[PDB]
């Protein structure tokens, strides 16, 4: 209904058809069209007891009501029954759809609204954004009819006199300095007690700073980590899960406490935390690319590192440059071949992986120590380079028990443990790490971020015709976003947990902010010490699956006395 020409047939249609009757070989001889006989017949077969007449029929060819069960809708709504984001059709987060992004258009599978693409085993339904439930019916009214399938709740938001109430007020120092008589974890297990007969057996050689007394059972932070609390619990040799708690805003962006000028004449000022042999080396011999860092020579992305240096631009994807991201890692499946996840190679023998691509039961999804394998040095995703990469068996993961994929994606922060060491070399060369007294500090000045990969973040998550998939190598730049900006741009709750850091974002486009892997590396080189030290993990953000958005990132610098508990399990499971 738009032009002379074709607005004429209108009448014949709503002659014959709509009043009367119709079938296939009498609709074909004034309507001609080959394809479009086929969706109004999906429309008007969709109309199950809803023949006659046009009143009480009236939109269920405009696809506006429910009528039976409800096979007609196209309508226009963001929500469901309760209150939760209806997710969009071709794309797949949280939960990947039975039908897919391709063979079935007839209920017109796109955009953000609900459908019955199948048969009605409940009702008309979309996809929720909420991670615990899967599916929900969305309330639509009837065809000529004032009447609705299912109730509504709206879920309250409640504080002064809805909760208990609850008003426990802060903790400082990161758990140090904090006493009370806690006996619960994340899934729930009861706390050991420190002197009985499992826990003080495991405590001759490591850092204390004893200020306060060993109080029976509960959680507690003796060797001063920048994080929470923990207690010793059972099973086959069982691990050790933090207690979770409330906790306050640390300005690690803007720390307070009472053009720049470069470093160069420095080989390494670095701290000799760990003791290799358990926790294996890495930490002297890292961030020292032997092709750049050792022969010393400047990429191209050195010159443009500064946020005053040409204002700003949308900075286009990347070819990478020969041998320039060593720290690399590409986990596959074995039965069948198939390219899953990402990890950062951090030392010879330590994988630090995404753990939101390892245990998640919406997929069906146990594959534990037989089912995985590991490839470091890798340019080509689709050729063999049997010298410059190898194979790496795996064995035995780690968990971190505040890791809920459940909810929000609560610290996506798991191990992995290979089994032989992985010798060095002018392609492969692990990581470094920095702690708080010199992560925190980077982020002062306007230092960029780095991203590497194929884009396996963008694959993994939304079907997406465009673009695809390259061989080379991704590489790309980000600049820094303020705390408050990221907090107003999105009406959903965030933390210092994570962060967002993307560029100024366009009308009608999707945006660069959605490259490098899941679990990849995320880098950023030092004017200090000539060095490279990593300081984010890669995994789901509003940058990919939302337009006008930025990419989100895992903070690493909590958790680093988390390993050297790790690490004494080591010598006594062998053997
Ligand atoms: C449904 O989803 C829409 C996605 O774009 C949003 O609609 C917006 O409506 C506002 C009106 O204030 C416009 O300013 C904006 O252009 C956009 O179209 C919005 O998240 C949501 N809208 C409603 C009404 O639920
Ligand atoms: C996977 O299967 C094993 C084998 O019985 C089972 O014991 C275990 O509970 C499963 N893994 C997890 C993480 O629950
Ligand atoms: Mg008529
Ligand atoms: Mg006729
Ligand atoms: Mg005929
Ligand atoms: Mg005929
Ligand atoms: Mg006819
Ligand atoms: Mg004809």
């Amino acid at each position: 209904a738009n032009t002379f020409l074709e607005e004429v047939r209108k009448g014949n249609l709503e002659r014959e058809c709509v009043e009367e009757t119709c079938s296939y070989e009498e609709a074909f001889e004034a309507l001609e069209s080959s394809t479009a006989t086929d969706v109004f017949w999906a429309k008007y077969t969709a109309c199950e007891t809803a023949r006659t007449p046009r009143d009480k029929l009236a939109a269920c060819l405009e696809g506006n009501c429910a009528e039976g069960l409800g096979t007609n809708y196209r309508g226009h709504v963001n929500i469901t029954r309760s209150g939760i984001e209806c997710q969009l059709w071709r794309s797949r987060y949280p939960h990947k759809p039975e039908i897919n992004c391709t063979t079935h258009p007839g209920a017109d599978l796109q955009e953000n609204f609900c459908r019955n693409p199948d048969s009605s085993t409940m009702g008309p339904w979309c996809y929720t954004t909420d991670p615990t439930v899967r599916r929900q019916e969305c309330s639509i009214p009837v065809c000529g009819q004032d009447q609705v399938t299912v109730a509504m709740t709206p879920r309250s938001e409640g504080s002064s006199v809805n909760l208990s109430p609850p008003l426990e007020q802060c903790v400082p120092d990161r758990g140090q300095q904090y006493q009370g008589r806690l006996a619960v974890t994340t899934h729930g297990l009861p706390c050991l007690a420190w002197a009985s007969a499992q826990a003080k057996a495991l405590s001759k050689h490591q850092d204390f700073n004893s200020a306060v007394q060993l109080v029976e059972n509960f959680c507690r932070n003796p060797d001063g980590d920048e994080e929470g609390v923990w207690c010793y619990v059972a099973g086959k040799p069982g691990d050790f899960g933090y207690c979770d708690l409330n906790y306050c805003e640390e300005a690690v962006e803007e720390e307070t406490g009472d053009r720049a000028i470069e470093g160069r004449t420095a080989t390494s000022e670095y701290q000799t935390f760990f003791n290799p042999r358990t926790f294996g080396s890495g930490e002297a011999d890292c961030g020292l690319r032997p092709l750049f860092e050792k022969k010393s020579l400047e990429d191209k992305t050195e010159r443009e590192l500064l946020e005053s240096y040409i204002d700003g631009r949308i900075v286009e994807g990347s070819d990478a440059e020969i041998g320039m991201s060593p720290w690399q890692v590409m986990l596959f499946r074995k039965s069948p071949q198939e390219l899953l996840c990402g990890a950062s190679l951090i030392s010879d023998r330590w994988v630090l992986t995404a753990a939101h691509c390892l245990l998640y039961p919406p997929w069906d999804k146990n594959f534990t120590e037989n089912d995985l394998l590991v490839r470091i040095g890798k340019h080509s995703r689709t050729r063999y380079e049997r010298n410059i990469e190898k194979i790496s068996m795996l064995e035995k993961i780690y968990i971190h028990p505040r890791y809920n994929w459940r909810e929000n994606l609560d610290r996506d922060i798991a191990l992995m443990k290979l089994k032989k060491p992985v010798a060095f070399s002018d392609y492969i060369h692990p990581v470094c790490l920095p702690d708080r007294e010199t992560a925190a500090s980077l982020l002062q000045a306007g230092y960029k971020g780095r991203v590497t990969g194929w884009g396996n973040l963008k694959e993994t998550w939304t079907c997406n015709v465009g673009k695809g998939q390259p061989s080379v190598l991704q590489v790309v730049n980000l600049p820094i976003v303020e705390r408050p900006v990221c907090k107003d741009s999105t009406r959903i709750r965030i933390t210092d947990n994570m962060f967002c850091a993307g560029y100024k974002p366009d009308e009608g486009k999707r945006g660069d902010a959605c490259e490098g892997d899941s679990g990849g590396p995320f880098v950023m080189k030092s004017p200090f010490n000539n060095r490279w030290y990593q300081m984010g993990i890669v995994s789901w953000g509003e940058g990919c699956d939302r337009d006008g958005k930025y990419g989100f990132y895992t903070h690493v610098f909590r958790l680093k006395k988390w390993i050297q508990k790790v690490i004494d399990q080591f010598g006594e499971y062998l053997e």
